[PDB]
């Protein structure tokens, strides 16, 4: 409702030409291995493209993907987006070799691109995205405090048009990565596998021993002898019961977490765009594996 965004198509560019910026994406994956202690890019490009995304508005579409506004000041300089900068920086040389595609359409490729090269699900991806001016950035404050219950992230996602399923999904990306203290006041990789993608984040929430402690920064967290952690945010997904229903049913089935992640995936990062009935459909990308590149 109320501002409409439209998908528009960069200049008779298809399928093709997006499958060349993933490859680029993916080769510059495989490159630069070394980033994070040998984590890889792949984290942070994820969650470049759902911060780049949850800033989104239901109720008025402010923010959102579409506009491509963290290249601004105020959305790089969020304090919730500290650690992003890593994220855009690799995504330089990228954009510079193809500087048709929107900013928008590069961040949310970029967290496609990541997510298929670590092995998850397909993500479809739709092109159109619209670079919009610096007075649409949306303020800081949109996206989501760690400390929260439930009860917070319940709400929260309904901000951005997201169930109970659909939070849960999403919240199978802290698989990846880690908590940074110098970023995000939290620290520790919340399993062992965090850069390739699967159910490790569920299983891991069931099945390690929590201890409620605080970290260096003086906040709490949720830490297990195997070095792990959750965030108060992730472990209130098996304090509510509604959503440790979830979290135990993508904790026993792989291929179901990875195909709705797919979708909620998609979802977030197509929030707030209108495509038109003729736009093209959307793309599902080859892997560099897939291609034997
Ligand atoms: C209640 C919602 C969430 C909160 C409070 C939240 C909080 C966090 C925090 C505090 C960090 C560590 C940032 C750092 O210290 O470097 C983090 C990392 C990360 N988050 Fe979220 N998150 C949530 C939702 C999501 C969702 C929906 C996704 C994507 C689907 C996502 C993907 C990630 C990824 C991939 C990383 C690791 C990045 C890295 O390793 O550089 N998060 N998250």
């Amino acid at each position: 409702k109320t501002l409409v965004h439209v998908a528009s198509v960069e200049k008779g560019r298809s399928y093709e030409d997006f499958q060349k910026v993933y490859n680029a994406i993916a080769l510059k994956l495989r490159e630069d291995d070394e980033y994070d202690n040998y984590i890889g890019y792949g984290p942070v490009l994820v969650r470049l493209a759902w911060h780049t995304s949850g800033t989104w508005d239901k109720h008025d579409n402010t923010g959102g993907s579409y506009g491509g506004t963290y290249r601004f000041k105020k959305e790089f300089n969020d304090p919730s987006n500290a650690g992003l900068q890593n994220g855009f920086k690799f995504l330089e040389p990228i954009h510079k070799e193809f500087p048709w595609i929107s900013s928008g359409d590069l961040f949310s490729l970029g967290g496609v691109t990541a997510v298929q090269e670590m092995q998850g699900p397909k993500i479809p991806w739709r092109c159109g995205r619209v670079d919009t001016p610096e007075d649409t950035t949306p303020d800081n404050g949109r996206l989501p405090d760690a400390d929260k219950d439930a009860d917070y992230v319940r709400t929260f996602f309904q901000r951005l048009n997201m169930n109970d399923r659909e939070v849960v999904a999403l919240m199978g990306a802290h698989a990846l990565g880690k908590t940074h203290l110098k970023n995000s006041g939290y620290e520790g990789p919340w399993g062992a596998a965090n850069n390739v993608f699967t159910n490790e984040f569920y299983l891991n929430l069931l099945n390690e021993n929590w201890k409620l402690e605080k970290n260096d920064a003086n906040n709490e967290q949720w830490d297990s002898k195997s070095g792990y952690m959750m965030l108060p945010t992730d472990y209130s997904l098996i304090q509510d019961p509604k959503y440790l229903s979830i979290v135990k049913e993508y904790a026993n089935d792989q291929d179901k977490f990875f195909k709705d992640f797919s979708k909620a995936f998609e979802k977030l990062l197509e929030n707030g765009i209108t495509f038109p009935k003729d736009a093209p459909s959307p793309f599902i990308f080859k892997t560099l594996e897939e291609q034997g590149l």
